[PDB]
């Protein structure tokens, strides 16, 4: 290990990701090379990956499918930043809440997941798709008269350092968040153990397990980034706390229930046995199994107790 290559898409974003993530290697790391190689979706960093041409890959965790392709994995994933969807309003309306918009505003996402939760909430706005970056979408929110407001994630706005446009944060009763949102995973070869290694010390045990669950709750319903369906985890005393919901595409049907599970939080690291199979994606050695296992497991059961309301149904045409 001499000069570890990090592979990043050339978006604003994701190259502030992928510094934050440099950054807290570094300082683990303070004695090796690290180089940022900037490549012109994710199809094309796997296949540096796979080329040996990078290293690693940092993503938003969302955008992640729950199934990887065979060769790759993640290795780390990072302490969760904010999780939670926020509003940025047109600038005649700073201070106002979603509440408080005149009936008939123009509310922009392209998130089914946001829309359909906000729908059923505030029916009395309107929600629209609207297509660009976090700078287009600010853009055509102040420039033009269309949209009253926006949704984004909070974590987005927050590593642009433009925290001073969020004029509301959502709570979980109001929109809850997508499944791995806040979160960033480290891509890496799944054969290739010294980084591997290295990524592990990225590892943050329990939004590791949160998203373990949230994710497993995902795959076992059979969703990605794109389907309107969302979560809220919490770790305290020593339970993990999983709620999942799903949405029809207007929200006016929709399952919503919470389950627990007695899981501790590792304070410690091990030397895990390195023949054990991922976990929806994710690749812990150096963080003990039961934990991480059971995590999955809570994930399979809200997802089972959910199929068991309907949610199938719900999800096949939204
Ligand atoms: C699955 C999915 N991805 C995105 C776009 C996206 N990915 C990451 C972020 C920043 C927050 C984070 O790192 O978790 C974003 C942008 C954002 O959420 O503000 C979306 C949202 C698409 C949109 O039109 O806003 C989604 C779907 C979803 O969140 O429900």
């Amino acid at each position: 290990m001499r000069v570890i290559r990090v592979g990043t898409r050339k978006s604003q974003l994701a190259r502030i990701q992928t510094d934050s993530v440099v950054a807290t290697l570094k300082a683990s790391y303070p004695g090796l090379q690290f180089e940022i190689i900037a490549m012109s979706f994710t199809k094309e960093l796997e296949h540096a990956l796979e080329k040996n041409e990078v290293d690693l890959v940092v993503h938003s965790l969302k955008d992640l499918p729950t199934v990887l392709p065979p060769g790759f994995t993640i290795g780390a994933i990072c302490k969760r930043e904010n999780p939670h969807d926020a509003v940025v309003f047109h600038p005649k309306f700073v201070g106002k809440t979603l509440e408080t918009l005149p009936e008939k505003s123009v509310v922009g996402t392209s998130s089914l997941r946001r829309a359909a939760q906000l729908q059923r909430k505030f029916p009395h706005l309107e929600f629209r798709s609207i297509r660009g970056n976090l700078n287009t979408r600010l853009r055509k929110l102040d420039e033009q008269q269309e949209f009253s407001a926006i949704i984004l994630a909070t974590a987005g706005l927050q590593r642009m350092g433009w925290h001073n446009r969020v004029g509301q944060i959502l709570h979980p009763e109001e929109c809850m968040y997508a499944v791995g949102q806040g979160a960033l995973g480290v891509e890496v070869r799944a054969k290739d153990q010294d980084i591997l290694d290295l990524v592990g010390v990225l590892h943050d045990p329990e939004t590791l397990l949160r998203c373990i669950a949230e994710r497993a709750f995902l795959r076992h319903l059979e969703g990605g980034c794109s389907v309107p369906v969302a979560v809220h985890t919490a770790m305290k005393d020593g339970q993990l706390y999983l709620t999942g919901g799903v949405w029809s595409l207007d929200g006016s049907d929709s399952i919503q229930e919470t389950m627990q599970a007695t899981i501790h939080v590792p304070a410690q690291h091990e030397d895990g046995p390195e023949d054990d199979p991922q976990l929806v994606g994710i690749t812990a050695r150096n963080i003990p199994r039961g934990p991480q296992l059971a995590a999955q497991n809570l994930g399979i059961s809200l997802a089972n107790l959910l199929l068991s309301k309907g949610a199938k149904n719900i999800l096949d045409v939204a």
